[PDB]
């Protein structure tokens, strides 16, 4: 095409694995250069913005690399001397170049992306990464809530068109969906949640210390965006009630190991909420809900009436439910909302959504 | 890229009054000139192309207009000297004016329309738009599948990035929904077809003659639409298998009277359809269903299990799944599927990411 676009790429790991390998495989009318790969102190640059001749296991040329990773300051006066324009993929998540989201977006450079730092951070970044300055470029973060869903593209759709969000309640974590799902089920269970935390964490379907996706911190982090776009003027993912699935007990020890060892040691106490479901016929889960008209945020169990949608959902699906003025009856848009390939493609999808709009 | 996008806009009924009210009150960075407007006999233009002179208030001002509706032929003459690019937004559903969208869009005029008639009919119609002539302008129909739902773009963000469907389910229709909500649930009643349906007519949910919705047609119409997103070369809404639900004699009923009272001398076949479903612990749905690898699609009633998203629909909400290679569970999207404002937001949602390119 007579378009072109120079694409930056950092992070070559779960996510931005599936990322190039979808961005190298597409063929568009729009033409793709990319321009610059970096993981860690290794990089591939293209000094002159020409396309990268990488192609088939681009992980070996990286690996096979001489060149060291610019210092951020001094990538983005490169990528300042681009003659197309740039888009800077950042698959991460580092808070280091979360840090320097502004940077890049008032020197003209767009950013797609899946790290939720810079958007979970303090008002003041997040009002300056969508001042929407003549000299900035743009910025689409799709895959930081729900991944490859439709979540963040359609509040900001009919929030253009007029309409009012009112009310965001929906399970934004595929690991704690993964785990009530099965340990808070219709029919009166008795599964140990310490067991199914273990499948999540034996099933890849958690990050190397469960505690990490224990703590809800994730889940308040999505939150803090989809309640941000809704209206609602969020501090930060730490000013609001966020109640962490971690024994207090358990706090302290050192190894993730010993954690999930003793993990069992409390699960008569879960076990017990699980079972005073029971107040209706009721089952649990770990949910992120939004109340724009009272500016009330909070991440925390809640439970739902067996015969809830909540209360049937798929694997690690994790679904989100909203509620507008024009949108009496909620909209709810539920999937995967983990793993590299549905994740990498939201990412795309936010390139591909720049792009055309440069 | 542009900071101004004349717009031409044919046919304000009930989408598109909402339309043009949402549109003309729009928040936006952009300029959206109104610079044509035309309902029955008759039309607003301005020559200048500039803004038409009428604020905010163009219902009064078209229904005053003593200007002619111009043939299709000089509108696409005329709109081809606009200073400024051009989307024209089509809320009727005349297959006439369908037929002329090759025209419009060969001649860089952009399109977003509500019109189901040039995407659910001919097949070379539907190849001819998508086609990549590199002048033709874009075509966006979000509102011909779920309203203002994120179906459509949705699944052609996820083709584009590699992804591929291989079924799809989903239950179009309000009022058919609604019906269907109605008279099968986990619950199994003795409610009886004829009475939803009459009170769905009573409150409203319905045509005037509710034979327009229980034929299927509409639905037909739209699975064709995603049927041939998804990689089935659909020939038409009619070749392949589509259930009616107007009892095989009322088609021929004249009055749109006698249909409904006579209705209910049919109830026993469907009732029992019911208990059959009850006793399987399923329950009844109208729907559209896409199996790409045997290019089968259809439409009629299918069972479903009580824990099936399908069985807990709320009031008229659309719903669609869509399984692919990468969703091994499918993703489920679900809201209003009709309304004036809702299906308004969808239109105008698609006139921004068109105005968003150019
Ligand atoms: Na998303
Ligand atoms: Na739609």
């Amino acid at each position: 095409s007579t378009k072109v676009v120079n694409v930056a790429v950092i992070g070559a790991g779960v996510v931005g694995s599936a990322f190039l390998d979808q961005l190298l495989a597409m063929k568009s009318t729009i033409t793709y250069n990319l321009v610059l790969l970096a993981e860690a102190e290794r990089s591939l640059i293209s000094k002159d913005f020409s396309p990268l001749n990488v192609g088939s296991d681009w992980k070996a040329a990286l690996a096979a690399s001489t060149t060291k990773t610019l210092p951020l300051d001094d990538l983005i006066a490169h990528l300042k001397t681009s003659p197309k324009p740039v888009i800077l993929v950042d698959n991460t998540s580092s808070a280091y170049i979360a840090g320097f989201y502004t940077k890049f977006v008032e020197n003209g450079i767009s950013i797609a992306t899946p790290n939720k730092k810079a958007f979970s951070s303090d008002l003041a970044t997040w009002k300056a990464l969508f001042s929407n300055k003549p000299t900035n470029g743009f910025v689409y973060h799709e895959a930081t809530v729900g991944a490859g869903l439709p979540i963040i593209s359609f509040l900001r759709e009919i929030i253009q068109t007029g309409d009012e969000v009112e009310k965001i309640e929906g399970i934004f974590s595929g690991t704690l969906s993964y785990i009530f799902n099965e340990f808070s089920t219709s029919q009166a269970n008795d599964v140990k949640f310490s067991d199914v935390v273990k499948v999540a964490k034996k099933l890849g379907y958690t990050e190397p210390d469960p505690r990490d996706d224990l703590n809800g911190l994730d889940v308040a982090r999505k939150v803090t965006i989809v309640g941000r776009i809704s209206g609602v003027e969020v501090e930060s993912p730490t000013s609001f009630p966020v109640q962490s699935l971690i024994p207090k007990p358990l706090e302290s020890v050192k190894s993730a190991d010993e954690f999930l060892e003793k993990l069992s040691d409390y699960d008569k106490d879960l076990t017990q909420l699980k079972k005073e479901a029971a107040t209706e016929n009721k089952v649990l889960r770990f949910i992120g809900k939004v109340d724009v008209a009272t500016k009330s945020v909070s991440v925390g169990i809640e439970k739902y009436d067996y015969s809830h949608p909540f209360a049937s959902l798929k694997g690690s699906d994790n679904v989100i439910s909203i509620k507008t003025k024009r949108y009496t009856n909620p909209v709810v848009i539920q999937g995967a909302g983990a793993g590299a390939a549905v994740t990498a493609a939201g990412v795309l999808g936010d390139v591909i959504k720049i792009a055309q709009r440069l």
